[PDB]
């Protein structure tokens, strides 16, 4: 350190290399924490920045570069970032500035068929944050404030532009179905039915720019067919099939649209474990209506509502349902002795109403809390992280020149309104400590070898 | 409850408590508080063979009383 | 393991419930074991379509959900 | 979920523990002619269709360290044995 802050305070021309690892990239390849804090806390560090070479494949813009290397040095270079008021906190006058020229680069290198030499992300230090598990520098108040800031800028005037249109869509289907009468076929259902044709139209070019893709794919053929009697005459009874299977469905993705204005991102997480949950509880009760349908059927064909398979079938299926007298239908039975398996019957009894529910449920939370745990374990990581995915993926898609006035590069806030890089930074304090002792051990072999021995000889 | 209350309201329209989509949706609030007579309402239409769409009308029923159940308290306490 | 004692419960009243082949058997005790089997045939093939699944963890808490039912069957019965 | 928290605590262990031991269970009554054609030796995939070993390495490293000083130790101990002492006898 102290010999690149002699060599900074003289004019020493900061170049490439031929290799285009400039004096910066070389200090962070090697992970030297001393130096590049003594570049980023000195003069002429802007100088330095510009200097990445676009072309270099492997030595790339040196903020990304101290995000996958010395992380460390990226929270002291954020913490320059975040300027402050005078010393007197005042609660009502409180004057915190934050800088972002760290965080993205300049728009031009975003998006350019001309005049363009590298494909740079939008969002290009907060990607390197993501991509290398940089969890303690995303939790960081100017990245908090950055993603806080291109949430109002653009990201909540996209969802709104998103929940604009699903509305445009759900709330005539549902002005529908209350005002004319399911089961057939004035001067306001022709303009609600084209609403709805117009909405599910602008739902496929939306789809075409997971379960949320499957669940808004039976939302928006099932609303075709609703409204197809303004094109075909189709039969009412596809008709009102396909309606109810869309207003179901309208709702249940309301619910996740309007989950999506958090940015929890959890949700969407866990919607593939529980649609894997409720695609193996469709295939466990379904078998169970067959093992236990049948067994009924078997044990307690004496009785009435069990006289048929079929009856039998839907009286368990009415039972897991929570709808029977099990004094009517079982006990007192029992105390005439028409029951033809008494100790059978009870058995399956204890089985069917309080085994298979607890052995039931103590599986699928245990299967539940092993996937969701899954989940748990990096819920602040994958909450920035489909955050900021969210955000790059909707900056793709913006115009240049919309990007030229939405985007702030600085937020004024108003308050009035560790283990794993401990032994990391170990490893290479002893990796130092044996080169020492390696070039110190030469010298002392160096002594023994030129010296004068007389009287020892 | 509007999901299902006007889902209710299409399929089970020929029967008298989902007649108005104001008596679906009271009798589908009914269901989620948990008092129905599920023989009463469903399954002895069915066999009477006055449902509609019977194999539409059970796969609402093994969702609303199975799976929504399972499928959000397995999500409730997931996030809690 | 619990795959064998499952397969037990289905293979032995297999034979009981077919055995009007061989020898006349009273049809109490052959509707007795034909119910069990029944039963317990689409138990152990919920066991049998999970093995597509590479998920090894349902056989491992196989082990433990049993002795849940082995403790909430003692549970019950002293309630 | 006590019991259970035991089983995830090595999910992804068991669950491909459990699955080689499927697998070899099957190769040792498996016939030797089956699988001389069943068996291939490299798939083709198309896409169109670290505290513990910290540590470990940390010791070595530091073991190497306490034997090159001791290697050290003892040319130093023969520079005081052999050397020429005049003026500060």
């Amino acid at each position: 350190a102290k010999a690149v802050a002699l060599l900074l305070s003289h004019n020493a021309d900061i170049v490439l290399n031929k290799q285009q690892a400039s004096f910066l990239h070389l200090a962070l390849h090697n992970k030297r924490k001393e130096v590049v804090l003594t570049i980023i806390r000195s003069k002429r560090w802007d100088e330095c920045l510009k200097i990445f070479s676009h072309n270099s494949p492997g030595n790339k813009c040196p903020i990304t570069e101290m995000i996958e290397y010395l992380p460390e040095c990226m929270k002291v270079l954020l913490d320059f970032c975040m300027l402050h008021s005078t010393e007197d906190k005042s609660c009502r006058d409180y004057y915190i500035e934050y800088n972002f020229k760290y965080l993205q680069c300049p728009l031009e290198f975003t998006k350019k068929t001309p005049t363009q030499d590298v494909i740079y992300e939008p969002l290009t230090a907060l990607n390197a944050m993501v991509q290398n598990n940089r969890i303690e520098l995303l939790n960081h108040p100017v990245c908090k404030e950055y993603l806080l800031m291109k949430w109002l800028a653009y990201g909540f005037r996209a969802h709104m532009m998103n929940l604009g249109s699903y509305c445009l869509g759900l709330i005539p289907m549902t002005i529908l179905v209350v005002n004319i009468k399911p089961g057939m076929a004035s001067y306001l259902i022709k303009t609600c039915m084209i609403l709805v044709f117009l909405s599910s139209i602008f739902g496929y070019c939306k789809e075409a720019g997971d379960i949320s893709n499957v669940l808004e794919w039976i939302i928006y053929t099932t609303g075709i067919i609703f409204v197809l009697p303004l094109f075909v005459e189709i039969p009412a009874h596809l008709q009102w099939q396909c309606g109810a299977i869309a207003v179901y469905f309208y709702w249940m993705n309301f619910l996740l649209y309007l989950q999506r204005f958090e940015n929890c991102g959890i949700f969407i997480v866990m919607l593939e474990v529980i649609l894997k949950t409720l695609l193996r509880s469709t295939v466990v009760f379904i078998f169970l209506l067959l093992a236990f349908g049948l067994s009924f059927y078997i044990l307690l064909n004496l009785q009435d509502p069990f006289s048929s398979p079929l009856l039998s079938i839907i009286q368990t299926f009415s039972m897991m349902l929570g709808d029977i007298n099990y004094r009517e239908s079982f006990l007192e039975p029992y105390l005439r002795n028409e029951l033809a398996h008494p100790v059978l019957s009870f058995a399956q009894l204890v089985s069917f109403t309080i085994f298979v529910p607890i052995v039931l449920m103590n599986l699928l939370i245990g299967l539940a809390v092993g996937d969701i745990a899954d989940v748990q374990k990096h819920a602040s990581l994958k909450r920035i992280a489909m955050q900021v995915e969210l955000h790059t993926s909707l900056e793709k898609k913006l115009p240049l020149w919309f990007l030229r006035k939405v985007d702030q590069k600085s937020t004024i806030v108003y308050p009035n309104k560790s283990l794993e890089m401990e032994i990391l930074k170990q490893k290479y304090r002893l990796k130092d400590l044996t080169f020492l002792l390696e070039k110190q051990h030469e010298l002392i072999k160096l002594i023994i070898q030129k010296m004068e021995i007389i009287s020892e000889t």
